[PDB]
This record gives structure tokens, C-alpha cells and sequence, in this order.
């Protein structure tokens, strides 16, 4: 199941308006409170106009409108079950703006959402633009327009939360393709649930930035139900997906051929590990006794050369785990795993003994000492997040989680470890004064500006249930080591949701549930813009432009030029991520340092150091004085 984020508007005076309904399917029968009666479009005797079709409400009066319900025809027949859609609000029924929501619903009869943030309006409008079959026709048997207890204007200046992008899945596990720009999620066997799966199957689903389009494709090739796995970005550019609901399984996901392959199995089953792509391209796993057994899991390696899984039996898990009161069940998962220099991975938690990981031979394990500050030893801090914002300086900010996977209360713990070269214990101190909010399943990116965005999550960690949500986000900024609030949002994101940098530098956010039956499913994600991209009116800012770029392909110590539109100060690449259970290996930030050439003409040198410049599929952004960034030129870096 799911839920509207409100509650439902009373509709006694609403007035509705369709683009066509056939007599016994009057426009009004979706606003009469019966489930057994529908709006339909014109078919047969009218003929079958095609979508789009287009569901408008007057209610009369400015209602803070938070969300929209449809509930599909419930007569057995899937004629008119909407597909690709959008959701507009008005004040005068004229000027309709941008979509609050758009996207598409999964294809079933079950009641669909498009949840958003609270947004004053008297008209709603929803086009269907699509029947999820792809015939003619329009159905809804109930249309609820939800809304806020209240509304407050967003505060200048801290961001700005939508819109809602409405998806046919829970998106628990995602990743950027990079050479499309396109976000691709998944969930497992079913769009709302892992439990109970036969194997071999998963749904995916795609949203492009460019065109809002959502769409949706099963991936049985790879016999893989991809639910809890490691996910890597690979060196030959692929997504490594490994283990999950099928524990010893690899899938290969191909940015530019769209497809998924094969990989090979692993040696070791596992789920809810981590993997972490290594300085040579390979990918390195460990942990995971979420499937396959629970057993001391060792570390193993992928070479994508050769396609083979390789143990790494001396790379021993029994350092990096936590005291979880489930034991090794829990406290091998979701390892704060980030390649670094010479095939080494470094491993800064979740367990309060930070471990270096070798891949040469047949692996070893060197404690990197405790996770600390002059506050104290860290405790254990499953489900927290680690974010590279500066590769180059070996920057890692960790924060958040809680000493048990479940049943446990989060913390505002967060600090700052600074890596040197593997084999060395790095420094660690407290990050500011910690969190705002403590949280667990949270999740966080790093932001062109080196700063690192943090949202969702809940105070007390009980996967699947919404409860003590954290809707206030947060931004680090390192150079200020200050944490500042941003805007909240009014969706619950807990257990598996996700978040992603898009390449124009907003934040894609989603996912959170899936558990079935269960209400707290999110078929959705949010865009968040940060207020880098605002001007002081409020108004979206002049974003500086990347007129060319000397090549798109690059080995690591190799130059890139670039002309731009205006001035430049600043300039970063961020590797392209993926997400899933709070754990993304993949994205890291390197700072630029800039050669001006003159005449708007600048330089930069990829760092020669693949275990900093990761290989894989990298964000270009440049930033104005103003501190503007551009929209992301993609960069392939190889060794
Ligand atoms: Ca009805």
C-alpha cells in the first residue's frame, strides 16, 4: 500500500471539468465517494480520442494542497488506468505553471499518489498522459486532493523542495547512467516488496531530467533480483550489482548500451554488503550476512577484465564489525567502504574500528584505528553515511546511524577523517558540532561546492515505519565546518530510500518502504535545489556555460581545457553515484585546480592518483563568482 502525506480535502463544492466523458462517466463520478463508479473519456459510440486527458478541479477556495489520490476503476478492467502524468495547481484556473508532480504509475488497480510539497491552490489538475497500456482512454473512480494542516513559505535562501517526481516503484536502489543523464531505480521481484521473492527477477524504472519521463522495464537476463545488493561503478563503466535476494549473483548495468548483462557470481553469497570500486577499476566486497548465511564473509574482488569474482580470504570482516545486538547478521553490513590509493579500500565504519583493506594476494586487513574525537570514542554508527567531499585531501564526513541496525536510537555524531596513505591510521575529529537532527537511514550526497547534503532518515531506527522523521535536511559546508538547516520537505524518507546528485546539480531524493502491504511504501522521489542555483530575488540564478571542453574522455594525470560563457572561480568533478540502504561508494568530489588561459579559456589536471580520481564516469561543474554552478559536463576518467 501507500499513503497521501495529508489528509483528504472535503469535496462538496468542488466543480470538475474533463477534456471528454462518456454519459454514465461523468466527470463528477470521480468526486461522489463511490468506488464503484468512474470518470471515463469518450470510447466507442464517441469514438476513442487518444491521450492526453485532462482531470481539472475548481475547489472553490485556496486550499494548502499537498497531495493528490487516484484510485483506479475497481471493476477488473484496466481500460483508462493512468500511465505518464502530471499534476498542476493554480489560483485563478488559467495560469497553471510548472508540475507540482508528474511521472508514471505502476500499471494495476491499486489507489496511486502524487505526494508534494504543500502548495497553495484552489485548481488542481491532473493530465494523464499516458494509459498505462497504452490505449485511448482516461478511467478514475476516486480523485482525493489532500492537504496541510498548515503552509508555511519556504525561507529564502535555504533551498527549495519539489518537484515530485511519481514513479511505478519503490526506488530502494538507484543509480545515475551517466552517459544519458537518465536516473535508474529499483526495487526487487515486485515494485513494492523483496519479501517473498522466487529470485531471478527485477523491476526497474527510469527517469530522464530532460524529458520527465518515467519509465519502466524487468530485468531477467542477469536471473537477479537485485534487492540489498553492492553496487559499484566499474572502471569499464559499469554498474556492478551484486548479491541481494539472489546472495551470489552479479548484474552488469551498461550506461551506454542501456542494457544489463551477466556478471559473474561471487564466491561468497551475500546481501546488505558494501563494494567499492578500487583505484584499478576493479570492484572490492566484503560482509553482508543479510543472505547467503552468516559466517565470517571475507573480502573478495572483481576484475572487470577478466569477469571473474576472486577471494580475498586474509581480507577479514572480523575487524569491521560492529557489536550489533543481531550479531553478524547485522554487523557486517553496509560497510563506509571507499577505494583509495594502490588497490586499497578503505573501511571508516559503520563499526567504531576504522580497517584498511588490501587487495594485493590474497587480501589483508591493517586497523586504521578507532572512529573518534576529544568527544569521545565513536560508537558503533550502523546506517550512517560517509561522503568523500574532497578526494584530493582525503576528506570523509560521516555522520548519523545508530549502534544496532534496528531499535536503536540514531545520534548527531559526525566527524571528519582525513585519509594519508593506506596503512596509516587517519586523523578523525568531530564534525562542527555534530548533526542538527540525529537520524539513521538517512541519506546524503556531495553537492559541486564540496558541500555534502544530508536528508530524511528517523531519530530511532524501526525499518518500514515512518516514525520520529526527520524532514529538516542539512548541508556541511567544510570550509565554514558548520552544518545549516535547509528547507524541509513533507515526505518520510527512512529504510530504503535513496539519494542522487543529478548532473544539473540538483538532488534527486526517493524511495523509503518497501514492505508490501505495508503504508509506508514511497513510489516517489523529490527534486531538492539547492540554493547555489537561486539568485537573491528568488529566482532561479544565470548559471555560467561550458562552451567546450577539449575532450570527453580522460586519463588521470591528463589536462582538460574548457571555454566558458562568463568568468569561472571555482571548478569540481563529482563522480556519478549510486545508492541504496544509506551506502553510495561511488560518488567523491575533487576539488579543480584552475589554469585561467585568458579570454574565458581555462585548464585543469585530473589528479594522477586513480585511488583519488577513481576510474569511472565524472560531473564537470564550473562555478561563477557568484557561485553559480553549471549544468555538469560528463567525463569519462581512465587509468
Ligand atoms: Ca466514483
Amino acid at each position: 500500500a501507500s499513503a497521501p502525506i495529508g489528509s483528504a480535502i472535503s469535496r462538496n463544492n468542488w466543480a470538475v471539468t474533463c477534456d471528454s466523458a462518456q454519459s454514465g462517466n461523468e466527470c463528477n463520478k470521480a468526486i461522489d465517494g463511490n468506488k464503484d463508479t468512474f470518470w471515463h473519456t469518450f470510447y466507442g459510440a464517441n469514438g476513442d480520442p487518444k491521450p492526453p486527458h485532462t482531470y481539472t478541479i475548481d475547489m472553490k477556495t485556496t486550499q494548502n494542497v499537498n497531495g493528490l489520490s487516484m484510485l483506479p476503476r475497481q471493476d477488473g478492467n484496466q481500460n483508462g488506468w493512468i500511465g505518464r502524468h502530471e499534476v498542476y495547481l493554480s489560483s485563478d484556473g488559467t495560469n497553471w505553471g510548472s508540475p507540482v508532480a508528474s511521472g508514471s504509475w505502476f500499471a494495476d488497480s491499486t489507489t496511486k499518489y502524487s505526494n508534494f510539497e504543500t502548495r497553495p491552490a484552489r485548481y488542481v489538475r491532473l493530465v494523464a498522459i499516458t494509459e498505462a497500456n497504452g490505449q485511448p482512454w482516461t478511467s478514475i473512480a476516486e480523485i482525493n486532493v489532500f492537504q496541510a494542516s498548515s503552509y508555511t513559505a519556504p525561507q529564502p535562501g535555504l533551498g527549495r523542495w519539489g518537484p515530485t517526481i511519481d514513479l511505478p516503484i519503490v526506488p530502494a536502489a538507484a543509480a545515475i547512467e551517466p552517459t544519458s543523464g537518465r536516473v535508474l531505480m529499483w526495487s526487487s521481484y515486485r515494485n513494492d516488496a523483496f519479501g517473498g521473492s522466487p529470485g531471478g527477477i527485477t523491476l526497474t524504472s527510469s527517469w530522464d531530467p530532460s524529458t520527465g519521463i518515467v519509465s519502466d522495464r524487468t530485468v531477467t537476463v542477469t536471473k537477479h533480483d537485485m534487492f540489498c545488493p553492492g553496487i559499484s561503478m566499474d572502471g569499464n563503466g559499469q554498474i556492478v550489482v551484486t548479491g541481494g535476494n539472489d546472495a551470489k549473483k552479479t548484474s552488469l548495468y551498461d550506461s551506454s548500451s542501456d542494457s544489463w548483462i551477466p556478471g559473474p557470481d561471487m564466491q561468497v553469497a551475500r546481501g546488505y554488503q558494501s563494494s567499492a570500486t578500487m583505484s584499478d577499476g576493479r570492484v572490492f566486497t566484503i560482509g553482508g550476512s543479510w543472505s547467503g548465511g552468516v559466517f565470517e564473509k571475507n573480502g573478495e574482488v572483481y576484475s572487470p577484465s577478466s569477469k571473474t569474482w576472486t577471494s580475498l580470504p586474509n581480507a577479514k570482516v572480523n575487524p569491521m564489525l560492529t557489536a550489533d545486538k543481531q550479531g553478524l547478521y547485522r554487523s557486517d553490513n553496509h560497510a563506509w567502504l571507499f577505494g583509495w590509493k594502490k588497490g586499497s579500500v578503505f573501511q571508516a565504519g559503520p563499526s567504531t574500528a576504522m580497517n584498511w583493506y588490501y587487495t594485493s594476494g590474497s587480501g589483508d586487513v591493517k586497523s586504521a584505528g578507532k572512529r573518534q574525537s576529544n568527544r569521545g570514542v565513536a560508537p558503533d554508527a550502523m546506517c550512517g553515511n560517509a561522503v568523500m567531499y574532497d578526494a584530493v585531501k582525503g576528506k570523509i564526513l560521516t555522520f548519523g546511524g545508530s549502534p544496532d541496525y534496528q531499535d536503536s536510537d540514531a545520534t548527531t555524531n559526525a566527524h571528519i577523517i582525513t585519509l594519508g596513505e593506506p596503512g596509516t591510521s587517519p586523523n578523525t575529529v568531530f564534525a562542527s558540532n555534530g548533526l542538527y537532527f540525529a537520524r539513521t537511514f538517512h541519506t546524503s550526497v556531495v553537492l559541486p561546492d564540496g558541500s555534502t547534503f544530508i536528508t530524511g532518515g528517523q531519530r530511532r531506527g524501526i525499518p518500514f515505519e515512518d516514525s520520529t522523521p526527520v524532514f529538516t535536511p542539512e548541508i556541511y559546508v567544510p570550509e565554514q565546518d558548520t552544518f545549516y538547516k535547509q528547507n524541509p520537505n513533507s515526505i518520510v524518507r527512512v529504510y530504503h530510500s535513496i539519494s542522487l546528485l543529478l548532473p544539473d546539480g540538483r538532488v534527486f531524493n526517493g524511495g523509503g518502504g518497501l514492505c508490501g502491504d505495508c503504508t509506508t511504501n514511497h513510489f516517489d522521489a523529490q527534486i531538492f535545489t539547492p540554493n547555489y542555483l537561486y539568485n537573491s530575488n528568488g529566482n532561479l540564478a544565470t548559471r555560467p556555460k561550458i562552451t567546450r571542453t577539449s575532450t570527453q574522455s580522460v586519463k588521470v594525470g591528463g589536462r582538460i581545457t574548457i571555454s566558458t560563457d562568463s568568468s569561472i572561480s571555482k571548478a569540481s568533478l563529482i563522480r556519478y553515484g549510486t545508492a541504496t540502504h544509506t551506502v553510495n561508494t561511488d560518488q567523491r568530489r575533487i576539488p579543480l585546480t584552475l589554469t585561467n588561459n585568458g579570454g574565458n579559456s581555462y585548464s585543469f589536471q585530473v589528479p594522477s592518483d586513480s585511488g583519488v580520481a577513481l576510474p569511472g564516469y565524472w560531473m564537470l561543474f564550473v562555478m561563477n563568482s557568484a557561485g553559480v554552478p553549471s549544468v555538469a559536463s560528463t567525463i569519462r576518467v581512465t587509468q
